[PDB]
């Protein structure tokens, strides 16, 4: 018999450049360097460009870079008609992935997959993404189109499309850390989602709206959507004694646990000691607890991870933190998600280029365990 | 080190109890019937009743589903609306990630993927995705859409739409058996990307839309067209001995070889020794060449693959007899891979269910190869 190898648990399933995490030593390297260091001391556009570019950019590299994203994010007439025929009821994902799959079609150069022609696409699907997320979000709140504003950066615009004020400086800084956090991680679900599709040589933008649709799961990008929805069941309040906090966080744990149910926002096929992201994200929370002034959701948040701990020994994911994160700002739970997708952009289609370059088909077997040969009547 | 398995090569990545492929026997198993004996005396709908339920139909059951799929194939108006918002020069394939993602998200239970929603789901999206290839093909040629018969079958139907007049019994018979061949094929690319997707949870909508993108490429369901525009690149004529079309053939056979180039239409991850599904797609194609009387076909035909045997000892697969019987039919090249998509809706499917009655994210690992650790400067 061969060896099963279900959900390809310790596989290694190809070689590549763009990172490396280490569970042993809760470490991730964006093309060499320390994530929580990038996160530190760059923005994303940087970072998004030492994805692709496999080096931190120049100060020219970094204007022109800068100067093509800033002018590719307004949101395509097609694209925008095509969220205007879903309901207002349905899915960000969904939005997302149908946003995406117009923008794929409707490309000029949509059957051409060259280094050249998939950094352009890469880029650009970066740059018009985020209007596709603020649009999302304000029409479902009744209101209108916001558009780009040159003189923003790309956390700065993000937030100012959906709100259509600016944001706190701490704000645009804790959104900033969170896309760099979000931006690239190994072969993951809707990654490898990515590189399979591509495997095919099919396109770019093939390649992402599977991989949206893979980010989608609350075992994958949809457990920061799940980490909030859990703190909505949970009674949010403010006043109530630590005890309140952690005795019901416990307590609503404690009911999930005996259900055999699993708690998102904690484990990680790969982490095993913890999450390299965590604590980068953690002091973005903190941060946003302090400037929106509300101690409370660190009540309900220590409970939950304090009773994790000491029920199954599982520590919180990066997904843990960033939910109450992007709640502080303002984001509507269900748009949480999308807010993955914008900063996965750029690990996604480095993923995409590095397969094309170096492809081989996708396809693995399976063993059958099925009716045995019948014939037909 | 780890052992790196490029392309998941050899790797049994699960069970499934769905289909058998055999490469020493040149076998195919759907649910135990060999798909030989299936596509003889059998119908699309009793072969999507199996594949979903794990036994063919008795005569009740077979009337319930069949009339379940004539009274679900209109074409949704916000889905003809976004096909509409698609230029009439962007790929088929991409209109039908469209359309399906739009479907998805504007289905009443897109979220819920219990075994009975999704088989509503999958059934729906089943008898409605024909519509979508019908249109897409008729908008182009800038005609109108042509509504569902409940009178005529799947494949009837199919053909109705698209060409607006009813076809010839011996062409909806091969149309019908093509749908049977394509039908489902274990852990090829497209349905991979489907059971990846599914393995974070997310829904059958999400998984289906980046199985289409992976079914897509010229290295997976994309051979069918490009078969057909290699056969179009040499001149089809008509009058040349069979000198004309085995010498040019092997002619352009030749160059595409000596330039490292792929010919689609050839070759397979699993089968060795030969398709389990060409003998019998061939004769439908010899069928098709005997009803529209075109003897000219095989010429181009027998002569690239007697090039390929004796250049490269590789024998053609599916795709390879397929792309000109779907050209006899009057389809337009494009197309191909839609027509695949129609037929594969039911294999991905079965998979998705499959998928998620026994869930195990599945997300590999890699080895890295990129920059060693840099402090950022
Ligand atoms: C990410 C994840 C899939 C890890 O992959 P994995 O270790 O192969 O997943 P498994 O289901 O095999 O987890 C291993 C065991 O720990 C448990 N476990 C993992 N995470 C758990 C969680 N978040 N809540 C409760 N139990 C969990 C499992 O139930 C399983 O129990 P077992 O002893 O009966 O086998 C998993 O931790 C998870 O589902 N987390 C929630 C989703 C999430 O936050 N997204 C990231
Ligand atoms: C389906 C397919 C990917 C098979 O998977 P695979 O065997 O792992 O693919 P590989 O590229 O590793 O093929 C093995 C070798 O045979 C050659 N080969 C496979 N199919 C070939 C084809 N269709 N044309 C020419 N050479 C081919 C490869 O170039 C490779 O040569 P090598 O001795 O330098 O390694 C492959 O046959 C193919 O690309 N076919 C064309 C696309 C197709 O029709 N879709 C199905």
């Amino acid at each position: 018999e061969p060896t099963i190898h279900k959900g390809l648990a310790g596989v290694t399933a190809d070689v590549t450049a763009i990172s490396k995490v280490n569970s042993d030593t809760n470490s991730l390297l964006y093309r060499g360097y320390p994530v929580q260091e990038l996160a530190a001391k760059c923005s994303f556009e940087q970072v998004a460009y030492l994805l692709w570019n496999s080096e931190l950019p120049n100060d020219s590299e970094l204007k022109a870079f800068v100067n093509f994203e800033r002018s590719h994010r307004k949101l395509d007439e097609n694209v925008k008609g095509a969220i205007d025929l879903l309901s207002t009821a349905c899915h960000p994902m969904d939005v997302a992935r149908t946003a995406v799959s117009v923008l794929g079609a409707n490309h000029a150069r949509a059957q051409d997959s060259s280094p050249e022609a998939n950094l352009e696409k890469a880029m650009s699907l970066l740059a018009t993404f985020p209007s596709v997320v603020a649009y999302d979000q304000r029409r479902r709140r009744g209101e209108e189109l916001i558009e780009p504003r040159e003189d923003l950066d790309y956390s700065a615009n993000f937030l100012w499309m959906t709100f259509g004020e600016e944001a706190a400086p701490e704000v645009v800084e804790a959104f900033n850390v969170s896309m760099i956090l979000y931006a690239e991680h190994s072969f993951n679900a809707s990654t490898f989602t990515a590189r399979v599709i591509t495997s095919t040589l099919a396109d770019l933008h093939s390649a992402v709206t599977g991989a949206i649709g893979a980010l989608k799961g609350p075992l994958h990008g949809g457990a920061n959507e799940a980490v909030m929805h859990t703190f909505e069941e949970i009674g949010i309040r403010k006043d109530e004694s630590l005890d309140e906090a952690a005795t019901r966080s416990k307590a609503w744990m404690v009911d999930a646990l005996a259900q055999k149910k699993k708690v998102m926002g904690f484990g990680h096929r790969v982490y095993k000691n913890g999450d390299s992201r965590v604590p980068t994200m953690k002091s973005a929370l903190d941060a946003m607890i302090k400037h929106y002034d509300r101690p409370e959701m660190l009540g309900l948040y220590n409970g939950l991870e304090a009773a994790m701990e000491e029920a199954k020994q599982i520590k919180p994911n990066l997904d843990y933190p960033a939910g109450p994160t992007y709640n502080l700002m303002g984001f509507d739970t269900e748009m949480f998600t999308p807010l993955f997708i914008a900063a996965r952009i750029t690990g996604w289609t480095a993923h995409i280029m590095e397969q094309v370059a170096d492809n081989a088909l996708i396809r693995p077997l399976s063993e059958y365990n099925g009716p045995e040969q019948r014939q037909v009547p």
